[PDB]
């Protein structure tokens, strides 16, 4: 899931294909919108929700085998993955619905934080070595702005 390509356009589109059973559709839509807003806040990139497969980033929740050659392992383990910039499945973000999706403090994984992380991958970003960075390879819930100086620098170095 490591690429070397970047999007050749800044007006990125995304489509929420389906939803998780853990949260209301309104909460889901809002969580993704806010996740994208983190990246558009520090770059000339924009994110527009669409309802077509022609979208750059197709978002979907799946369980076990879901099309690609990387099935989800169910509870825990892989939480989700996003393919780097490119056509087709590239740029798409998949979330393991066998995981408990929630927000803020408490049990379950924050869909907001995991999505922001995945969108980083969808934009071409690789894992960061900075523990406090959103692109850190390890999930850990914390309060405060998700983007660390390292995340901002990385994304701006691309766009
Ligand atoms: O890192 C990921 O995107 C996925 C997929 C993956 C597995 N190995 C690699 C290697 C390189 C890129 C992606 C992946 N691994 S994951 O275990 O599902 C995972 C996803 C997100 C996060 C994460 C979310 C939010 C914060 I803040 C920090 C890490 C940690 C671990
Ligand atoms: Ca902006
Ligand atoms: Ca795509
Ligand atoms: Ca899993
Ligand atoms: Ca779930
Ligand atoms: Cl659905
Ligand atoms: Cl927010
Ligand atoms: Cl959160
Ligand atoms: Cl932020
Ligand atoms: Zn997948
Ligand atoms: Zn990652």
């Amino acid at each position: 899931f490591e690429g070397d390509l970047k999007w050749h356009h800044h007006n990125i589109t995304y489509w929420i294909q389906n939803y998780s059973e853990d949260l209301p559709r309104a909460v889901i839509d809002d969580a993704f919108a806010r996740a994208f807003a983190l990246w558009s806040a520090v770059t000339p990139l924009t994110f527009t929700r669409v309802y077509s497969r022609d979208a750059d980033i197709v978002i979907q929740f799946g369980v076990a085998e879901h099309g690609d050659g990387y099935p989800f392992d169910g509870k825990d383990g892989l939480l989700a993955h996003a393919f780097p910039p490119g056509p087709g499945i590239q740029g798409d973000a998949h979330f393991d619905d066998d995981e408990l999706w929630s927000l803020g403090k408490g049990q379950g994984y924050s869909l907001f934080l995991v999505a922001a992380h995945q969108f980083g991958h969808a934009l071409g970003l690789d894992h960061s070595s900075v523990p406090e960075a959103l692109m850190y390879p390890m999930y850990r819930f914390t309060e405060g702005p998700p983007l660390h100086k390292d995340d901002v620098n990385g994304i701006r170095h691309l766009y």
